[PDB]
């Protein structure tokens, strides 16, 4: 009867859960917090708060929300994309193991959503408010999905310009749509003006294309190690060369991009001759770096406000976020 | 011009979306749907809503909704655990690989979340039904976590009985109850399955990690001892060695479960160990016959409200 006394006990109660066992799963979520960046997407969501007026205290749990999700992401992205290194140092599923990370990881994203609770007792915004979140959750995915393809089935699909710029509307727009429309689900501000998300989707563009390029000009000026090659990513530069390749009839540089791209090499050189091909070939940065500008005097231009609504500051320091 | 006329259109509509888009995405989960099981598990939601009563639509939603988050569970799992089968078949993730594995099942966990707004409309409710999801979805990745946190970090812990219990009550009971709490309060009706649905979950994971062994001792893989899984029998045998003093058994099962090994011949080693040295196994199938008593002896139906034999299949949930 003692047993069975136990058994009855263990089943008539909550399971248990202890702040020893919370500490232990938290270890790969730990090690990704010690980077930096968490500033500069709080100074973001700061600058748009100033149209929103969001409370003190709401804003600090926006800002919670954001965090888990973005570094659980990345936690993630960096087991799918095999990465060795984030903001210069060890990645946490190579300390971990793979198996902690990606459950620590999914364990955060139920932990954001349980936060989106904190924000309101009202249940019409409370529903409105866990859709946002259900539903660029669900974009975020579709993006990453996509992307994740293409590079491991490559030759199967070759992406055209249009293709990379949806893909990255769903995996890069996720996260700011979510944010900025958290803040306009729960402004107490009449009417700011029309709605920003056409603005938040330009700079999740903006911000994904630069980060493509950069990681390959930064490898080619010194600083880097042009990782998204070894990784086999179809990057922005990466589909305007294989597009511009078979459009001009470019056979044999066609086939060596894909080549290249495909062996996951970590040679300093072969990275190099790569670079140099989209450099001096195709002609894929100086295009690339082109689109950028014209991204970004998308906004410098937009003087009758279509787009806005210190946020200058923030798209040249786009890349820090 | 009209490069600008372009970026104008895409940011200031939805992210595009094709259903082509949704069949590359969901690859790895319709490979896992070939697997039977539904069949099982939609048994056990029809025969506990003879007691609920819940329209057939809306069962039909609850239904969907576990088999998303069982099969993605799985999915994420064989990664885990780096199998190479599940039911005869290669697992999703050699196929397609581990990182289309693991956005697919992600992803399949937010298309469940969304079904839970199709259970009502009722604001009151929906906010319960999505805090039970919530709540018992937290406690599925509690219970997984410390799982694979004493396996890949052994031998730092060895857990004693209770401490498996609780594990088990978290991971496994996870789905159990996430199932029943959402039909109870669905139901259009006037004790609470809870205390039920855990004790289900508790034999359903004892009695896999007993069968994982047994089916080995009688021919089955035993790939729990490849894995270095800190399962029923195994915790059992540990703390079995460490009260006798047995310093050299205890030490040699530690031994074949970090060597993560394949080898036949070393796996029956280990069985050896469990059959002749501390009967764990004969110990654990006394334990789930005693678990299924409380249920086979539920006169009064204090755990209670067909069960019988859905238990004694329990084995293919
Ligand atoms: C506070 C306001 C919002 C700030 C959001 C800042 C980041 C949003 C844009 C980037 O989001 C992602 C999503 C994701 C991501 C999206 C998912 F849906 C799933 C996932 F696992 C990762 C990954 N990454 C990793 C990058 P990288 O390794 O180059 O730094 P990338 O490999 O995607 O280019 C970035
Ligand atoms: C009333 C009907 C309710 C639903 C019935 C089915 C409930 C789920 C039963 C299985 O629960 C799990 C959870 C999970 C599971 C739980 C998590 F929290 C995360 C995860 F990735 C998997 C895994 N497994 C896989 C097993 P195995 O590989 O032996 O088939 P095991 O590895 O637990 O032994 C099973």
């Amino acid at each position: 009867n003692k047993m069975e006394a136990k058994i009855d006990e263990l089943i008539n109660n909550d399971p248990v859960w202890s702040s020893q066992n919370e500490s232990l799963i938290s270890k790969p979520y730990n090690h990704i917090l010690l980077k930096p960046g968490k500033n500069f997407r709080l100074n973001l969501i700061v600058q748009i708060n100033r149209v929103m007026n969001l409370p003190k205290d709401q804003l600090a749990i926006v800002s919670q929300i954001v965090e888990l999700l973005h570094n659980s992401s990345l936690l993630i992205d960096d087991i799918e994309d095999n990465a060795p290194l984030r903001r210069g140092q060890t990645t946490s599923h190579l300390i971990f193991g793979v198996p902690s990370t990606i459950n620590t990881a999914n364990y955060m994203y139920f932990r954001a959503m349980q936060l989106v609770s904190q924000l309101t007792t009202k249940e019409p915004l409370y529903h409105n408010l866990i859709t946002i979140f259900n539903e660029e959750l669900i974009n975020l995915h579709r993006g990453q999905g996509l992307d994740i393809y293409w590079r491991d089935f490559l030759p199967e699909i070759i992406p055209t310009q249009e293709m990379y710029l949806n893909m990255v509307m769903n995996k890069t727009g996720g996260l700011f749509r979510l944010t900025l429309r958290l803040m306009e689900a729960l402004s107490p501000s009449s009417h700011h003006g029309h709605s920003l998300v056409p603005f938040i989707n330009l700079l999740g563009i903006i911000y994904q294309i630069r980060d493509d390029y950069l990681n390959l000009k930064d490898f080619q000026m010194s600083k880097g190690f042009a990782e998204d090659i070894t990784e086999g990513k179809l990057s922005f530069p990466i589909v305007h060369a294989l597009n511009f390749t078979k459009t001009k009839g470019q056979t044999e540089q066609h086939n060596e991009i894909l080549r290249i791209l495909l062996l996951r090499t970590s040679d300093k050189d072969i990275k190099l001759k790569l670079i140099q091909i989209l450099e001096f070939d195709t002609n894929s940065l100086a295009y690339t770096k082109n689109f950028i500008n014209q991204l970004v005097n998308m906004i410098k231009n937009d003087n009758e406000n279509k787009y806005l609504p210190e946020l200058l500051y923030i798209i040249d320091h786009l890349s820090e976020l």
